[PDB]
């Protein structure tokens, strides 16, 4: 009669998952869970208007990189981690901001090297092995003196190209992403990945590889019809390869040429609360559900997406999947990508520093330091110090 209920909102392919696990959790609570399908950024984005209406689901989930934003902002509720001794420290910095916790981890992805098993007898180890794949004419890019497509990565985006400036020793903010006055991408170790960068850039890629615009779609028409050997993609992408039928394989990033991993982002997701739930206490023991070691297992069963849960993610990698256990391993060497509001105005700025180089416009040193420039005046003139 009178025994409580808890909405649950989903995107589309989460729902069967929800509906398959919430039995358990309705019965060990004497609740009913209502499951509603959305997408999860139209959620979010009606947050705001939906909370005060008293219309906004009770709880849902969020991309890693808006937790913190929308949890200053008054929309997610203050949360615990019940499952917090099955979590790495760097997990639970994801759902962190100003010591306060606005989510429980769920799901963790990163960037990760597809390589075609058709064209290659093995993952390449390193950067090293990759540069020979690059003269290997098998691969050559005939319409252009030489030049080759062995090996290709969007570079011209800074989310890809993070992890090589990272891997370096670059940056994007100080004291672990924290301090906006601190930017780190016109350091030393940045102008070394933008150097190395502009390498493939100037002697090696096709002149597509320059067109921020189109170079995705040229990266993966060139994979998907075996005329690339392996490239720097998401795991949202092997879905496509399995379609194609390509025999792909999936490796962990090969090792850089100062012997450092490659850095990327630490991207994936949480489940978080609405702050203007009226059913918070059960709402806080279905994230200690959905993320115990049961659930997360179910969730890698039926979706194949990378558990946050470690107990939920050793029975993963057991499981011998090429995808998982490149995630696993990549994961190791990632950052989470700042989750304060300056990290706004960092990707404007981070197109012109790899492009000016990219492009042959400007050297890798004065690249750097103008977009730093551009940053840090829309930091200042944008935000409160
Ligand atoms: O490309 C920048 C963007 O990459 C990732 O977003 C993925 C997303 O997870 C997938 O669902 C699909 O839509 O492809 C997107 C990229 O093409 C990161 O999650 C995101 O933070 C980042 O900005
Ligand atoms: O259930 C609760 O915790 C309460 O009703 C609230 O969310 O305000």
């Amino acid at each position: 009669s009178d025994e409580k209920t808890l909405t649950v909102s989903v995107d589309a392919g989460y729902k069967d998952y929800v509906n398959k696990i919430k039995g358990d959790f309705e019965k060990d609570n004497d609740v009913k869970v209502k499951v509603v399908e959305k997408d999860m950024f139209e959620t979010l984005e009606a947050l705001p208007l939906d909370g005060p209406a008293g219309t906004a689901p009770d709880v849902m989930m969020s991309a890693f990189d808006r937790i913190g934003s929308l949890g200053q902002q008054g929309h997610l509720a203050e949360v615990k981690l019940g499952n917090k001794d099955d979590y790495d420290e760097k997990d639970q910095k994801q759902v962190t901001i100003d010591d306060k916790i606005y989510g429980a981890p769920a799901i963790i992805e990163t960037l990760v090297l597809y390589y075609n098993k058709d064209l290659l007898d093995k993952a390449p180890a390193t950067f090293k092995d990759l540069e020979t794949l690059s003269k290997d004419s098998r691969f050559a890019f005939t319409s252009e003196k030489g030049k080759n497509t062995g090996f290709l990565a969007k570079w011209t985006d800074f989310y890809f190209s993070y992890g090589l400036l990272a891997g370096y020793g670059g940056y994007v903010f100080g004291d672990e992403g924290t301090n906006p006055k601190d930017i780190g991408l016109n350091n030393k170790g940045s102008v070394e990945g933008i150097t190395y960068a502009t390498k493939w850039f100037q002697d090696v890629w096709p002149k597509g590889m320059q067109d921020n615009k189109s170079a995705d779609d040229f990266i993966q028409d060139q994979f998907v019809k075996g005329k690339a050997a392996a490239i720097l993609g998401g795991p949202w992408s092997a879905a496509n390869y399995k379609e194609a039928k390509i025999n792909y394989g999936v490796a962990k990033i090969p090792t850089l040429n100062n012997g450092k991993e490659y850095s990327p982002f630490a991207g994936g997701k949480g489940w978080v609360v609405s702050n203007y739930s009226k059913n918070k206490d059960v709402a806080q023991k279905w994230l200690d559900y959905v993320t115990n070691q049961k659930n997360q297992e179910t969730l890698y069963d039926m979706t194949n997406e990378v558990p946050a849960n470690l107990k939920a993610r050793d029975t993963a990698k057991s499981k011998n999947d090429e995808l998982t256990n490149a995630v696993i391993e990549q994961y190791k060497n990632a950052q989470p990508m700042p989750n304060i509001p300056e990290m706004s105005e960092v990707w404007t700025g981070a197109e012109n520093l790899k492009f000016d180089a990219a492009s042959g416009s400007k050297t890798p040193q004065p690249s750097a330091d103008d977009a730093v420039k551009v940053i840090e005046d829309n930091v200042t003139q944008k935000y409160t110090k």
